[PDB]
């Protein structure tokens, strides 16, 4: 079970779900082998009614799809796609955001308002916004029409993107015509573009996916500032992960998928309903987190996260959940059949992602509590038709510092030097005690053995003294195997990083150092690591691409990954990917990800499937880009 | 020969093209057999890197996708990206065109003009825009700002679906949540809900699927209404079409694609600039057609159609094409690749549709006359590099009356009936001389040997009194083999049918009848046909779904002619279909497709892949459509 998962609470329960029958990811993974080799390497296209067309990618025919596309044609068109895909679903969460902003202070949705007034002003003044002489719930209204005004064409490029990187990226980005017309332009683009007989040339093609994948990055960070105006910058807080946050005795109920518009309302609601759990008999509604959402509600409100992605079924083979709350992307549908053997109720609440099988409860932010209501009260049904079963929950968990907005960063930083915040952690670069930054992001993937990558690669890069972030399911992974406690500080980081990160936390009157990894929130809030390396990038005038800063993909999965290192080799840095994408057919297309895309944008892909050596790998180009500083290492 | 096309000018090429050693569509094909079944059946997902997935459609495992995904998700999810990259492509044809005459309006594109102040002017009050005391200049600035503004969410829905189609029709989609929020909005949501750990409920995720056809309809019908204002709206026109309109001793121009703002352009310089190639050695320039801009074309200026879709490459074969105009979609970019054996010019005009090979001529609406010169000069240098040179231009064409606009018609049926034009056609309904009106629409496809789906159910349909109508290259089949040459309505047509094509004739001043089939344009010219059967439905009072018209897709290939099929159905036309999608590896996604929709939109589609058998299904379902009404059949 340690070949399926390097986490103890999961081993458990593959142990019970093996002996109750009950059909896991890995098992479907297991019963998919071996897996088709055309798809695996890129090879394939169903882009029209004359396919399916494939590729051998070496020895005799097939050499070409029916039309004349190539092999690096047709891995380029679907790695476009994949990359638009990802893009249209941050797309939609920063979208709702912003539709969710607008019905606030129209008062139309009174359960939402302006929870943070310093965050909406500025982010206003970031727009160009006028904020002296205007009321907040006006102000509010012309960034939320902003936000939406940046999913289509319109005088300006997309803001989201031209106002938040370093100028001097913006300006490289767009000499090469790679700056986002609009978000949703950029993804019809895409699907016009790779659809049969257009676009056939695997540069231009790859061009136009590092212009959508901003598109993504715009989405993202569009996503983090309007939930942080909605409901507050996340601040240090202190909670536990694993499924030992799941209590027996209490009614157990999990937010699952990415937007907190829905999650947010249930964590606050949950607590006023807690009298009546009581009543059926539980302590009261232990509200716990499952994927991005889950993230969302731990880095605001410290709400415990009991597991991630390719582990989420686990948590329903415990007994002990009796409601599992979705909104969209990366639940495993297999949650609706499983939760027929497990007593789970499983709740959607959006229009456009229902599941067979799972309880739909209709969900709109005009009725929010309502909505809230009848669902936490599902939950507490499910609990009362448990009440005397055997449940098994792993005694298994971690303790969780997180919390780490870069708002909160900058904070922390500013007790040691008020007026330039940024100068210590860039003193300490220079010095070497930091040797760089790397952002671990993504999912994990049923192909890589559950969070092995990334504990590997971290534990080997804070031995090297560099400040690790994380954020999703990345961060997730780190946090449950006690990446985010500060007790393992002296066994995980070396000393010059020791040292840094004691001044820090002692500054802040913690009286013990911040935790090894600073967990920097959701997947839309990988533009918050954006943020603090722009700001970085600026203080010292520097371009991204000149910064020891990396990112590491460890174990990704989802298309919404897939655009999350396009934009992240877009913006200028390494990128290290854990799992091949399916691009390894066309060696013109590999050559352009992993090389001469430093050309154009400064970063490039880093194909690497051993952690060992993705570590190495890794140092070398924090390295190198210390070398380029003129700094030693 | 004739097992792969039933042109003999195609089959003349073919054999040319073999005994010199240059590779064809068939070929191509012949060596991708046998093609995968699980991507022929639907059961292959790749939205994931957990991916590729793939059920067996009968038998054991694998039964399920890694995440849980059922066959019929799978399916449902992979259709639904069809339409939306279909909705794409009609998408940017129709945007391109908005911000044509944005431009032109605002004095920025002197080459492009208002040609059409009726088409303006009507289209202005069809959208409730003011006419009365406004400049032609500004009602098109506001025109062109709602196409625009039609992409995305505001406070109106989608106005080129609302306003075009019966108000009872709108009802009816209004209540199941189908009319679209905004085009581009809508291909974004697809590409979301459909992204791994999304929508999961077939049903819910086919209604997308139908709404965003809509979106798909919308962008045709703009592009109809624009690329009239600005470039005519088409009227009767006498020209031929096959190879034999190439002519050896002229510079042969085809132009290639679908958007006729480029191509507009080439017909008009190339008529200045043939004193230019006299003094080459050539008679002039010869424009022709491939395609759909070739339709384009051939509608408004009677420039004669040299090939169609699958067959495209065969006319670089005879040795005479000195240069193909490429803009986008449905190009096989294997053109690029043969050019270099036939000596042709191949350019590509768009920035995102280059092939690689090809010559790049960027192509600005303000410099527009400056780029088609610089274009038809290197078709003039590649006529003369081929001065001596031998070609094998098959001699065989077909003449063509085609140019049938909805406004045309209407006006044809006029002098029967000046103040109520529709009511000689539906009085011939009435009385059975036209049983019933069906639309040929759609693609070659390499699987079906060229063209004999189309001619073969248009011959049964013709003698039973069916009216049909025809786009692209269903228009293109049809037109190169006859069925636009009145001089066959004796042969083709009905006793009833000839008596009502003969009346109109013979009152339009011509002494013959009209031609056996109406060609009604392009692709996006499928609007056209949506705007007559909706003049018809309004004129007697009933939905679409009651009248006595059917549609036929009957060798169709591009995501794009998926959309049109669905928004076909989901407007409520029984749809043939002559190659089956990947949807047969779910029985209820099928049974959804083929019966149940009825319920939801009255429409359906028809998968029948023998024409004879898709003949007599049609007219069945013509006769039931006519029964509904208390008709005799
Ligand atoms: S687009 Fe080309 S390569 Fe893709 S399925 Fe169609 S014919 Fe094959
Ligand atoms: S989305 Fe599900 S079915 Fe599709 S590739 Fe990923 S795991 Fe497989
Ligand atoms: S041939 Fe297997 S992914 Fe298409
Ligand atoms: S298994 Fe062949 S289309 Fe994927
Ligand atoms: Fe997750
Ligand atoms: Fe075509």
């Amino acid at each position: 079970q340690n070949l399926k998962s390097t986490d103890r609470a999961v081993q458990q329960m593959l142990d019970k779900a093996k002996r109750e029958g009950i059909q896991t990811v890995w098992d479907r993974y297991e019963a998919m082998k071996p897996q088709c080799g055309f798809g695996e390497t890129g090879l394939c296209c169903r882009h029209c009614l004359q396919g399916p067309c494939r590729i051998n990618p070496f020895g005799d025919e097939p050499k070409v799809g029916i039309c004349g596309a190539t092999a690096e044609v047709i891995v380029a068109r679907g790695l476009d796609r994949s990359i638009a895909a990802g893009a249209a679903g941050h797309s939609g969460h920063a979208k709702h955001l912003a539709h969710t902003l607008k019905k606030a202070v129209q008062g139309k949705a009174a359960s939402y308002m302006i929870k943070d007034r310093t965050k909406l002003h500025s982010i206003a003044k970031r727009l160009g916004i006028p904020t002296e002489g205007q009321k907040d719930e006006d102000i509010a209204l012309e960034v939320a029409k902003a936000a939406l005004a940046d999913f289509h064409e319109k005088d300006t490029p997309v803001l989201w993107v031209t106002t938040v990187l370093p100028p001097s990226r913006v300006k490289v980005l767009s000499a090469h015509g790679l700056i986002p017309a609009g978000i949703d332009h950029e993804i019809a683009e895409i699907m016009h573009r790779t659809s049969m007989g257009c676009d056939a040339d695997a540069q231009n093609l790859l061009l136009g996916g590092l212009r959508c994948s901003l598109a993504d990055l715009a989405g993202c960070y569009m996503g983090t500032d309007l939930a942080d105006i909605l409901f507050g910058t996340p601040a240090p807080v202190v909670t536990e992960s694993n499924l030992g946050v799941l209590k027996a005795d209490a009614v157990n109920v999990a937010v699952h998928g990415h937007n907190p518009v829905l999650s947010d309302i249930i964590v606050s609601v949950s607590k006023e309903m807690e009298n009546e759990a009581r009543a059926a008999g539980a302590t009261g509604i232990n509200v716990v987190g499952i994927c991005c959402t889950g993230n969302e509600v731990l880095m605001r409100h410290g709400i415990p996260a009991c597991t991630h992605s390719v582990s989420q079924e686990m948590a329903m083979i415990t007994g002990a959940l009796d409601a599992m709350i979705l909104d969209y992307q990366c639940i495993q549908p297999s949650v609706a059949t499983i939760a027929e053997c497990t007593g789970t109720t499983v709740i959607t609440t959006m229009e456009m992602s229902k599941i067979t099988g799972a309880t739909h409860v209709n969900f709109a932010e005009e009725a929010a509590v309502e909505n809230a209501k009848q669902i936490l009260r599902l939950a507490i049904d499910t609990f009362k038709r448990r009440k005397g079963k055997p449940v098994e929950i792993p005694n298994i968990k971690t303790k969780v510092v997180a919390g780490f907005s870069t708002e909160a960063i900058i904070n922390a930083l500013s007790k040691l030097n008020a007026n330039d915040p940024l100068k210590p952690l860039i003193d300490n670069v220079v010095n070497g005690n930091i040797r760089g930054v790397c952002l671990f992001a993504g999912c994990n993937n049923v192909k890589v053995p559950q969070d092995q990558n990334f504990t590997t690669i971290a534990r080997k890069l804070l031995k090297q003294n560099v400040l690790v972030v994380a954020t999703g399911c990345g961060a997730g992974a780190l946090m449950r195997h006690g990446f985010m406690d500060p007790a393992n500080v002296d066994e995980l980081c070396g000393d010059g990083l020791k040292a840094v990160l004691t001044a820090i936390g002692e500054a802040n009157g913690l009286g013990g150092p911040l935790p090894p990894v600073l967990h920097m929130g959701s997947c839309v809030d990988n533009s918050r690591a954006v943020a603090l390396v722009a700001a970085l990038a600026n203080r010292l005038g520097v371009d991204l691409d000149r910064l020891p800063v990396v990112a590491s993909a460890a174990e990704w999965m989802h298309e919404k990954a897939v655009a999350i290192g396009t934009w992240a080799v877009t913006i200028g840095l390494p990128t290290h990917i854990g799992v091949l994408p399916p691009i390894t057919g066309s060696l013109p297309v590999t050559q352009i990800l992993t090389s001469s895309v430093k050309d154009i944008t400064g970063g490039y892909f880093i194909h690497e499937l051993d952690p060992e050596t993705a570590a190495d790998k890794l140092l070398a180009a924090i390295n190198e880009r210390r070398a380029g500083l003129g700094l030693p290492w």
